[PDB]
């Protein structure tokens, strides 16, 4: 079917179609290349902005139930700890992060234990506006995530505490990965500042939700789209499709979609690893 499934916890709530599911998720993950012989060994651990609300408004009213994406947060995450990366989790309202747990691939012997042991740090993160109150040019962080999933729309893209959090990292040439959406956050920097102006990023093209909804992904269309946005704001964004492909920009590495989870998860390892 291509109706979008009722979420029966929240009102007027729709979690993907079945069809659409069975067309963007699967049981199993792509985690590929997660040999390390030489890993990290410092203190610096990975920052993660994630999601704390998993309802999305769309323009029919209905609500979308989503957050963040289990791939492309865990994906990457797999890459960089196996890598000697540490990590903490922050979210803008402390309360606990919010998965999109219908793409979550359970059966699979590698993703959903990390999950499980390391749950911990996503049921409990800490409060980023703390967290940005405490860095300094001598932080252990190197690098700050913004997992994507439709989750990453909602608040993140107007938070002021993204945009220090954004300015400190760029500011002290510290990385900053995303995908799916995650790029969306970039938005809290339009109000003066925005270091990240001319960078390229490769982003979910507008243009691919805009027609999910016709198969039942989401249960009614955007109510705004950030691939504009961005490019008003000072941004060049590199794709018009989804192909799991990956792109770098001095210290600013990005992905497209799930598909590009693990490919942009490796680039994290080797770039972080051949800086540190």
């Amino acid at each position: 079917s291509k109706n979008p499934q009722v979420d029966i916890a929240e009102d007027n709530a729709f979690f993907p179609s079945e069809y659409s599911l069975s067309q963007y998720t699967s049981p199993v993950s792509d985690l590929d290349g997660v040999d390390y012989p030489k890993p990290y060994r410092g203190k610096h651990k990975i920052l993660v902005i994630a999601a704390d609300e998993r309802y999305l408004p769309t323009d029919n009213g209905k609500l979308f139930s989503t957050g963040n994406h289990p791939i492309e947060t865990l994906l990457p995450l797999y890459h960089l700890h196996a890598a000697g990366f540490e990590f903490e989790v922050a979210t803008i309202s402390g309360l606990m992060t919010k998965f999109e747990y219908w793409a979550m691939p359970q059966k699979d012997e590698k993703v959903m234990p990390f999950f499980e042991q390391h749950k911990s740090l996503f049921r409990n993160p800490k409060k980023l506006a703390d967290v940005v109150a405490s860095l300094n040019a001598d932080s252990e962080y190197a690098a700050i995530f913004v997992p994507g999933g439709h989750g990453a729309l909602i608040g993140l893209p107007e938070s002021q505490d993204v945009a220090a959090a954004l300015q400190w990292a760029i500011k002290n040439d510290r990385f900053v990965i995303s995908l799916d959406h995650g790029p969306a956050a970039f938005l809290a920097l339009r109000h003066g500042d925005n270091p990240l102006n001319g960078y390229s990023i490769c982003a979910f093209p507008d243009a691919a939700d805009k027609q999910t909804p016709e198969i039942g992904y989401m249960p009614g269309h955007l109510t705004w789209y950030f691939g504009e946005e961005l490019k008003k704001m000072g941004m060049n964004i590199i794709n018009d499709d989804i192909t799991g492909r990956v792109h770098k920009d001095r210290k600013l590495l990005t992905g497209d979609s799930p598909f590009a989870a693990n490919a942009l998860g490796k680039l994290a390892a080797q770039e972080m690893l051949a800086a540190y």
